[PDB]
Formats: C-alpha cells, sequence, structure tokens
C-alpha cells in the first residue's frame, strides 16, 4: 500500500513480461548502423542501451516516465504550503511510473530519515580531508567507503538468487539516498564552515528540508528551490556521463556504492559537471564593464567576439537538446516569483532575449536556447550559496535519484554485464578493406 | 632517447594525421548493425569505441600492440637474475606501440621510484580505514583522494589548449602507477599485517620488487609471480567493464586518478574482477569433498555433478575469448616451472585436462576453456598470499598500465564524450514500428 517495496514487487513481473514478449517479437530487428565515424566519435548517435526511467521529448524537454517538467510541477506533491514538487515524489514516480499520493511521498520521507546516520568510520574520513581536496572527490571516496553498508555486496558473498538482486539493490539505494544530503552537508560544513557539525535530521521533515536544515541554512525560499532543483537534474537519460556510468558500474554487479561513486567521479568531469560554475563565472564577469544595465552590443560582441574568437556564450548549447530546456523555465518562473528586484537574476532575463538573436549565423551549436546550467548559479548565489566549488555535489544528490530508480530496475529485469567490442586504429583499417 | 614524454610527443601526429585521413574517406563505413537484443543485452558483440593499446582476438587471444604474450615474455626486459617480463616494458610497448631498450625499462623504473610518495592525507586516510571496509573500497577512495594532486585537473580550470591535454593525462598517470604499489601496499599491511609500516621505496629497483618489499614479501620467486601477473593482467581491450569505465569517465576530462578510481569500483562488481576468489573457493570446497589425493573419474563425476545441479565451473569461459586464455597458459608454464607438486596445482592442471571435454558435450558453453583466474588463485595461495579479498587489489594495480597508456592517446587523440543515445523499452517498441 504506502510499502514502495511490495508495489514495486508487484509491478516487476508485468514489465519483464513486456519485455520478454517484445525481444521474441523483434529482438532481431536493427535498429542502427554502426559507422567508422560514431566508434572515433564517442558512440555519438548510437543507441546503445535501455533505460527506463526517463527519456528525451524533442520538442517538450526530459520526461520522466513519460511525464513533461511542467507536468510534473503540477502533479508530485509539494510539501504542506509550498509551490515546489518534492524530490520524494520525483523518485517515487522513477521507480514505479505512477505520480504517488501525499501519503505515498509521506511515508517516503519518513523512511529516508530512518536511514540517514553515517557510519563513523565516513565522518572520520570526511573529518580529515584538507580543504584543497576538491568537494565532488570528497563525495566519491565517501560514498565508496559507504559500501561497508552494502546489503547487496554480502548476500551476493552469500549465493542470493538472482530473482532476489533488486530486493537488495533497492535497500541499498534506500539507504544511499538516505545518507547523501548528511555526507553533502558535512563536505559543505567542514570545508565552508570550519567544521561545525550538521546537526540532526528531523523524523518528520522532507529530504530536501533534512538537506538545507544541515547545510545551515534557514530559508523556506532557499528550501523550495532546493526542491525544485533535485527533482529537476534528478535524470536526463541513459547516455550522459553520469548514467552511463552508473549503468556500466552496476552492470557488473557492483552494488549502488560503488555504483554511484563511479558515477561522481564522471560527473566531476568539466565536460560533464562544471556548466554551473562557467557559467556564474561569467556573468560575474560580465558585471565588470557593463555595471547594471545594457544592450546587445554589449552582448553580441562577445557573442560574436568570444564564438567567432573560440569560446561560447556560456550555457547556450546541448549534446542532443534543441529548444529553451524547461529545467531553465523551471528556475526563471522561480526567481520571477521570488527574486524580481536581484541584479543578477535581471541580468540573466535580460541574456534571456539578446543570445537567442538566432546564433544560428555561424551554424555552430544547432541550439540557440539556454540549458539548465544557465539559470541555477544566479539562484544559488542568491540564497547565499557561493561556493561555485560546491555546485556540482547538488547535482550530484540529484542525479542520484534518477541512476538508482535505474539501477534498481536494471538488477529486477536481468540486465547483463556492459561489454562492446573494442577494436584499434589498426585492426579498424584491416576490418573495412574486407 | 630515454625519456619518454619527448618519444610520445613525435609520435602523436604521425597517429593523429593518420586517423584523420582514414576518417576523411572511411568515415561512413558501417562496421556492424545495432538489434534490440544488443541493446537489452549490454552491447554485446557491438564494435562500440576505438582502443588503441590492446585488441582481443577470440582466437589467439590478447595482443599488446599487435605483440602477443608469448612474444612479449621473450622480447620484454627482465630484471638482472630474472626470467619474467618487467611491467615497465609493458607500458613502455603500450605507449609507444615499440619494444623498450633495456635502458628506456632502466629509465622508467627510476622514474617511476621518484613519483612514488603520497600526501599525508592520503597517509592518514588509510590508517583509519576499519578492517571491516573491503580492500577494493579503500582502494578506489584513496586514489580518488589522490586527485588533490591532479596536474590535468588544475591546468584544465587555467585553461590550457586542447593540444595539451595529454601532456599532463600523462604526468598525472605516471604519479599514479609509481603511487599505486604504496597504496595498496599500505591496505593490504593495514588489514593483514597490524598496520606494521611498509618501509621506504628503492630508487634502484624495479616497480614490481618495490611493491613486494612493501608487501612484506621477500621470497625471489614471489617477485617474479608479481612481474609476470603485473605484465599479464595490465590490459584486455577497451570493452571490458573496467576499460571501458575508465574510458567513459575519461572523455569527460575526468583527471586520470578519478578515470581509474572509476574503473576500480567497475573491477570490484563480482561479474568483473571477482572470480580468481571465486575459483579459489570452489577447488578449495572440491579438495574437501574428493580429498586432496584424487583419482581422474571422481574428478569427471563432481564436474558431471556440478553441470547437472545448473551450477556453473568458475574459471572457464568469456565474454568473447574462444579458445585457451594465453594469460591462463602463462601462470601453467610459472607453475609448471616453479611448484609441479603443489596439491592444488595438481588439481588445477587436472581440471585443465577433464573440464573441456564435459562443456564440448554441453554444447552451451562456447568457450570450454579456462579464463586467467581459473590459474590465479594458486599462484598467489602457494607463495603465502592467502587475504582473497585482496587478489583484486593486484588485478588493479595491473590494470592500471593498460587504461592509463590507453588514456595517455584518447586525449592525444582528441577522442570526445562518450556519449550513446539511451532508450526505454516504450521508446524503442515506437522506435522499431516506425
Ligand atoms: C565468462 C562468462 C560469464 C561468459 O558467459 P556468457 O558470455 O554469458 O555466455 P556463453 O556464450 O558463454 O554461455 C553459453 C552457455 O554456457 C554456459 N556456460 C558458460 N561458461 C560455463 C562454465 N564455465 N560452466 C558451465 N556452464 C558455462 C552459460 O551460462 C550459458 O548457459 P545458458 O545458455 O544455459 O544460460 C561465463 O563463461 C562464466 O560463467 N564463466 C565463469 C566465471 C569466470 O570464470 N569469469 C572470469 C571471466 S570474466
Ligand atoms: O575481458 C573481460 O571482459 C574481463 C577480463 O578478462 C579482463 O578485463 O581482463
Amino acid at each position: 500500500s504506502t510499502n514502495l517495496k511490495d508495489i514495486l514487487a508487484d509491478l516487476i513481473p508485468k514489465e519483464q513480461a513486456r519485455i520478454k514478449t517484445f525481444r521474441q517479437q523483434h529482438g532481431k530487428t536493427v535498429v542502427g548502423q554502426i559507422t567508422v565515424d560514431m566508434m572515433y566519435g564517442g558512440m555519438r548517435g548510437m543507441k546503445g542501451l535501455v533505460y527506463e526511467t526517463s527519456v528525451l521529448d524533442p520538442d517538450e524537454g526530459i520526461r520522466f516516465r513519460g511525464f513533461s517538467i511542467p507536468e510534473c510541477q503540477k502533479l508530485l506533491p509539494k510539501a504542506k504550503g509550498g509551490e515546489e514538487p518534492l524530490p520524494e515524489g520525483l523518485f517515487w514516480l522513477l521507480v514505479t511510473g505512477h505520480i504517488p499520493t501525499e501519503e505515498q511521498v509521506s511515508w517516503l520521507s519518513k523512511e529516508w530519515a530512518k536511514r540517514a546516520a553515517l557510519p563513523s568510520h565516513v565522518v572520520t574520513m570526511l573529518d580529515n580531508f584538507p580543504t584543497n581536496l576538491h568537494p565532488m572527490s570528497q563525495l566519491s571516496a565517501a560514498v565508496t567507503a559507504l559500501n561497508s553498508e552494502s546489503n547487496f555486496a554480502r548476500a551476493y558473498a552469500q549465493g542470493i538468487s538472482r530473482t532476489k538482486y533488486w530486493e537488495l539493490i533497492y535497500e541499498d539505494s534506500m539507504d544511499l539516498i538516505a545518507k547523501l544530503p548528511c555526507v553533502a552537508a558535512k563536505i559543505y560544513r567542514n570545508l565552508y564552515r570550519e567544521g561545525s557539525g550538521i546537526g540532526a535530521i528531523d523524523s518528520n521533515l522532507d529530504w530536501s528540508h533534512n538537506f538545507t536544515n544541515m547545510l545551515g541554512y534557514t530559508d523556506h525560499q532557499f528550501t523550495e528551490l532546493t526542491r525544485l532543483y533535485l527533482t529537476i537534474h534528478s535524470d536526463h537519460e541513459g547516455g550522459n556521463v553520469s548514467a552511463h556510468t552508473s549503468h556500466l558500474v552496476g552492470s557488473a554487479l557492483s552494488d549502488p556504492y560503488l555504483s554511484f561513486a563511479a558515477a561522481m567521479n564522471g560527473l566531476a568531469g568539466p565536460l560533464h559537471g562544471l556548466a554551473n560554475q562557467e557559467v556564474l563565472v561569467w556573468l560575474t564577469q560580465l558585471q565588470k564593464e557593463v555595471g547594471k544595465d545594457v544592450s546587445d552590443e554589449k552582448l553580441r560582441d562577445y557573442i560574436w567576439n568570444t564564438l567567432n574568437s573560440g569560446r561560447v556564450v556560456p550555457g547556450y548549447g546541448h549534446a542532443v537538446l534543441r529548444k529553451t530546456d524547461p529545467r531553465y523555465t523551471c528556475q526563471r518562473e522561480f526567481a520571477l516569483k521570488h527574486l524580481p528586484n536581484d541584479p543578477m537574476f535581471k541580468l540573466v532575463a535580460q541574456l534571456y532575449k539578446i543570445v537567442p538573436n538566432v546564433l544560428l549565423e555561424q551554424g555552430k551549436a544547432k541550439n540557440p536556447w539556454p540549458n539548465v546550467d544557465a539559470h541555477s548559479g544566479v539562484l544559488l548565489q542568491y540564497y547565499g550559496m557561493t561556493e561555485m566549488n560546491y555546485y556540482t555535489v547538488l547535482f550530484g544528490v540529484s542525479r542520484a535519484l534518477g541512476v538508482l530508480a535505474q539501477l534498481i530496475w536494471s538488477r529486477a529485469l536481468g540486465f547483463p554485464l556492459e561489454r562492446p567490442k573494442s577494436m584499434s586504429t589498426e585492426g579498424l583499417m584491416k576490418f573495412v578493406d574486407s
């Protein structure tokens, strides 16, 4: 009823049969060609893995189990007296395919409070890390260390049936999601607040509010932004580096802690997780010359004096998108309601007219619209979260929801080891002659 | 002449231009098809990536830059008073594609001795790790924490030219390889020798001997085993989960420390790097159930009786190999020479006689011959290394050579972010019906 685990248990047989029917109809059907260029080009355009939780709709954005972001904002439970989707509900949806009821989210909230405790060895390890060790490295190291708590790893050693893998994966995943805020908040407080303590979990708060409590914030609107932020960054298909890493490492039957920590190492990469900070450095830098008020000359110069120089207007491209990311619109509506008078937001609102001066003149992007990362930093900074090195941790905590919801399903559905074939250049040259 | 970095700087242009030409002419050549089954089946049989350092023919086994393991055992430098190939030479081959001279191996040994220091925070972290934190978890976490030393991470933030990525990757890779034995031997000692100290690096020893010193072994034969073991586990194409994880995380420009720690999380998965242990647990069990002094039939009975209950013979089969793994033969040859009368070896040897037979009469197997992991456990147990949870640490330290050699080349050649497209079951079903 409220126990997500039993609801999952009832869903899994239906999904297994649906896949079995489809593979029996179409297993041998060709869905794509592989070219030499796709192998050299990081598998671009190659349909390579199944990933159930989210799908990129080319005209409406990311859908979560079919629901668009605006749909999730309408339908998902909010905290009482609040406007923003609770990330608990998002997880419920990713796991079940169903929009939760208020009571389901409430149950899930209390489940994560109960499982939140950190083992002292992780606490010690985090307390001992130096300030020159990047927050994302701290996050990945601590999650790896948490695998001492893995129920899945122990049960596998004792020869548990394949038919039960999903159960222990579920337990580990809920445990991990529950702990993430505590870990994330210890990192923040140790780096940016002189090692002061995270305080206690409250058995009756939502995940996001426990999170902002432990970070040391007390600002309803900040907690509301966190709720929205954790919801919208949660999943973005399977092919992104963090999701795919988790998928790949998970397919070797590494437990959720190891799979997630590997993912965070992937997220830590500059071409994945650093877009947020780039933008905010640029915007801050833009109020060097501009001051508070300007024009498109101001803008198109760099726009052309940068895009035609070599670099970019940060936060106006993607790897497969094609329209104003709903993830941006999300934050914009947020900012228009709650901080209309903020200079930087105002600048960001100004940039949303100009840089879309159809930058297709150069023809180099195939995307003249702002992505998620264009809006995120200003909002964080407004609420007093200024330590940009930390922003990708927030992204990580969010992404946990997506990749763990899929990990449960990968094991439920008996997905095998990911093991493609590689070739050398020499090898490929000989293969093509024949 | 001897500076590997200068030799590599000279090779890179040649190969860039070679790939540029190949992709202009043959970039659109189709080298395979994707089916629905492949997407569900972990990309099995899918030509997915270019990986230059090694290629695994199903037929004759792994080749390292065109050389087989027997060709390498012969051609690669040995230590003075030594029979086994030094991993240093293996690494030089993978990086350069050339067999190194004695002098180049000597120079690389001194380079790795000089770069072997750990920062105090990494020492502290290892020494505080509890004894219930698995060695692979310690290894991954410690390597993540070393990324505070990353030259590449700091260069990238200050805006280095793409043309120079490979140089910082190379440096960071040389630093990590040098440090790994120190990390690995600290783990070994903290867990299995009540925290006794690892001692010093000798600037005139090879890498494998420094390592066995730090571990607390001073048996010349065990050093020779280590040299052989580190050489042969070094690389196995790009499609295995450890190399692939490293390739994937690297392609987001995560530094070598993060890419390697991610790979170890992959390696720690039961379907990737625990077959060694699994083999040894089965052999030890078998040795009780049929006595040490064993017949040829009672052994064939047990293997027959294993196959019926529906249970695997560990150490036989592979995801692509379809004949005897030359990394097995290597270990066999070493055993015949050094421990022919070892009860456990005899049994392993007997099983090579017996087991391939029976899997032929099955028709289920495809690969009825042993992999590397069938032979490794008993060689380690023989020399006094009986802590099975540690075995995969050795594999990891070996695999560093291969994945880092390739990581240098992936950056040198400008390999982009790995980003295949994922589909849901629902989405796939609709795509095929189109
Ligand atoms: C390595 C391995 C996982 C690859 O198998 P695979 O790619 O999934 O598939 P195969 O084509 O080998 O499978 C053919 C059939 O023979 C079986 N088979 C494979 N190796 C077998 C073995 N050593 N003993 C018994 N049966 C075996 C498979 O399970 C399969 O049976 P099924 O169709 O009834 O399910 C498999 O050979 C195995 O189980 N090996 C034992 C563990 C090991 O040694 N691992 C180290 C290498 S990674
Ligand atoms: O090749 C594989 O998939 C697993 C393996 O043997 C290795 O990585 O060496």
